[PDB]
């Protein structure tokens, strides 16, 4: 089987938030639901990541570190893709039972960040990103935020990352350098957006009582590790372009 076949085969099914739409929206309900969904998606992401060629050969500590650093990037990018594929206009397709319009983006109290995530879908539109390109790009996001002090299997990581860069190149050819330049530019743009998402995430995590935002155990585990590392500057982006 081809590398791209495996990527297609291991791509998770769509996840539901478990939202009751008969009950009115509130800020707390929306954010807590977003978090419950985030937690479910991350359980699936762990499963997905563990099945990735090459990546599955890294020491397990490296596997969980990369997933932990890249969590927000992966989910924002997948959101962008879902919103492109299943929706049109200013709408975010978080889940089949949790779709945001202008109202819901406003009431979430993270309106500007919703618009930032929406920009990803607009870029998928403009560039006409193929499914195969998207699958390759998503893996690159898993491999694009690393601890500043390095990984256990650094040389192996570099090799794995290069192979998926080559995979992206194959996805491009199927259908050149200009497209590579453009798609890697889109990857780089995730870092600034994710910075904004993380600022708000940490705020809601800390202010959760006074606000009243619920987080699942899955996200509590991630955030309690990521809050200190990100705030302490331990995460380094691996950029394709000059900053
Ligand atoms: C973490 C977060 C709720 C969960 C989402 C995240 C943005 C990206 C994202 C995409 C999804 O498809 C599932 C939810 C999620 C992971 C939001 C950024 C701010 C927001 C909060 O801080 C709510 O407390």
């Amino acid at each position: 089987p081809t590398m791209i076949s495996i990527l297609e085969a291991i791509e998770p099914d769509v996840i539901y938030a478990g939202y009751d739409s008969t009950l009115p929206d509130t800020t707390n309900r929306l954010l807590s639901s977003l978090n419950r969904l985030g937690g479910r998606q991350m359980i699936s992401a762990v499963k997905w990541a563990k099945a990735l060629p090459g990546f599955r050969n890294l020491h397990l500590d490296d596997q969980m570190t990369l997933l932990q650093y890249s969590w927000m990037s992966l989910m924002a990018f997948s959101l962008g893709w879902r919103s492109y594929q299943h929706t049109n206009g200013n709408m975010l397709y978080f889940a089949p039972d949790l779709i945001f319009n202008e109202e819901r983006m406003q009431q979430s109290s993270m309106y500007e960040l919703c618009k930032g995530m929406h920009k990803i879908s607009l870029e998928f539109v403009r560039l006409q990103v193929s499914y195969e390109e998207y699958l390759c790009m998503k893996v690159l996001l898993l491999l694009s935020t690393v601890p500043k002090d390095g990984l256990k299997s650094q040389a192996a990581f570099d090799e794995i990352r290069m192979s998926y860069i080559k995979e992206l190149g194959k996805a491009i050819v199927k259908r050149n350098w200009q497209r590579f330049y453009q798609l890697t530019k889109l990857l780089d743009s995730m870092h600034d957006l994710v910075g904004g998402l993380l600022q708000f995430c940490f705020y809601t995590f800390v202010e959760s009582k006074t606000l009243s935002v619920e987080f699942p155990e899955m996200l509590v585990e991630i955030i309690s590790n990521q809050l200190p590392k990100v705030m302490a500057g331990m995460a380094k982006p691996l950029l394709f372009h000059q900053k």
